[PDB]
C-alpha cells in the first residue's frame, strides 16, 4: 500500500479527497482513498452497504408508508414526497404534451445564471478521453442521486442536499466508476435503489424507483436537458464549505466534457436501456446480506415478515 491510486475524472485526482476528510468530508466512505485500486473499491463499497443497511429503519419506513396514522405519516411526509414533481421532469413535460416531433430532443435556452456558471466556474480546456462508459455511467448515477434530493426536499436547497446527493452517488462516496467487482447500467440503477435504502432520512423503494423514472424522462429531454440537471448539482457542491472537492475532481470535468463531447445518440440509448433494466427489477432482486450465521434476504422478505409480526400483534 505504497503507491498512490488515482481517482475521479478520468482518474486524473489525487491527494484531495484525504486532505478533505481532516476538514470535514464525511461524504467519502472510503477508509484510504489514495492507495485503495478500483477493483478494492468496489470489494470495500459492498461490504459497507451490507454494513450500512438497517432492516428494521427500512421495514418501518414500508410500515408507516402502508399502515401509519395520519400522525405517522404527516411527521414522515412519504406521501407529500411521493406526489412531488421536480421543476426539471415540469419543463420535460410542459414542452413534450405540445411537441409535434416527439421523438426530436427538448429545446433548451440556459438562463443568464446557467450562463455565467459555465463561464465562471468550468474547466475551459478541451478533452481527449476514450474511455467515455464510466462517464456516462456516472451521469446515470448522478442523476438518480439529484432527482432523489429534489424529491426528498421538495426542490428546495437545504443544509443537507449535497450530503444527500453524495451518499447516494458511488462514484462520490466510493469514488467508484468501476461499480462491478447483469449490465452495467442495471448494476447502477440497483446500486441507486440500494444505497437510497440505506443512508437517507427517507428509505423507501417506492421513492427510489420514483427517482429512476424521473432520470429516465431527464435523459429523454437530451444533452441540454442533462446540462441543465449537471449544472444544478454542480452548483449545489460549488458552496459547500467542504464538499466543493468533488466539483474540483470529478464535477468540474464531468460537466464540462459533457457540455464539449456529450452525445445525443449516446443519452437517448442510454434513457431505453436504463427505462428496460429499471422495468426488468422488482423488490426481488433487492437484497442485503447480514449475520443474523449469515443471510441474504430481499426487502419484499423483510416486508411481508414484519407485516406477519404486525398483523400477530394486531390479533392479540
Amino acid at each position: 500500500g505504497i503507491l498512490k491510486t488515482k481517482y475521479g475524472f478520468d482518474n486524473l485526482y489525487d491527494t484531495v479527497i484525504s486532505v478533505s476528510t481532516s476538514n470535514g468530508n464525511d461524504i467519502n466512505e472510503l477508509d484510504d482513498p489514495e492507495h485503495t485500486d478500483a477493483n478494492d473499491r468496489v470489494i470495500e463499497r459492498l461490504r459497507k452497504e451490507n454494513l450500512k443497511f438497517d432492516p428494521e429503519y427500512y421495514v418501518s419506513e414500508y410500515m408507516t408508508h402502508k399502515y401509519g396514522n395520519e400522525e405517522d405519516l404527516e411527521i414522515n411526509g412519504i406521501k407529500e414526497l411521493l406526489k412531488f414533481t421536480p421543476s426539471i421532469v415540469k419543463q420535460y413535460l410542459q414542452w413534450y404534451k405540445d411537441s409535434t416531433n416527439p421523438n426530436l430532443v427538448m429545446p433548451i435556452e440556459f438562463t443568464d445564471e446557467e450562463q455565467k456558471q459555465m463561464q465562471d466556474n468550468l474547466p475551459k480546456k478541451s478533452y481527449l478521453v476514450e474511455d467515455i462508459k464510466p462517464l456516462y455511467v456516472t451521469i446515470l448515477s448522478v442523476l438518480f442521486s439529484y432527482v432523489f434530493e429534489q424529491i426528498e426536499n421538495e426542490g428546495t436547497h437545504t443544509t443537507e442536499s449535497a450530503w444527500t446527493m453524495g451518499k447516494l452517488c458511488p462514484q462520490i462516496s466510493f469514488l467508484d466508476q468501476q461499480l462491478k467487482q447483469s449490465s452495467l447500467i442495471k448494476i447502477a440503477i440497483i446500486t441507486g435503489i440500494r444505497r437510497a435504502l440505506s443512508y437517507p432520512l427517507h428509505r423507501n423503494y417506492d421513492l427510489a424507483m420514483k427517482a429512476w423514472t424521473f432520470v429516465y424522462y431527464i435523459l429523454r429531454g437530451g444533452k441540454r436537458l442533462v446540462i441543465r440537471a449537471l449544472l444544478d448539482i454542480h452548483e449545489t457542491f460549488r458552496f459547500h464549505d467542504v464538499y466543493y472537492v468533488y466539483d474540483k475532481v470529478l464535477l468540474d470535468d464531468l460537466t464540462a466534457w459533457f457540455i464539449s463531447q456529450g452525445s445525443e445518440n449516446v443519452i437517448r440509448s442510454l434513457a431505453l436501456e436504463m427505462r428496460k433494466e429499471q422495468e426488468s427489477l422488482s423488490k426481488q432482486d433487492i437484497e442485503f446480506e447480514c449475520i443474523a450465521e449469515w443471510e441474504t434476504l430481499n426487502i419484499r422478505e423483510m416486508e411481508i415478515l414484519a407485516e406477519s409480526e404486525y398483523r400477530e400483534q394486531q390479533q392479540n
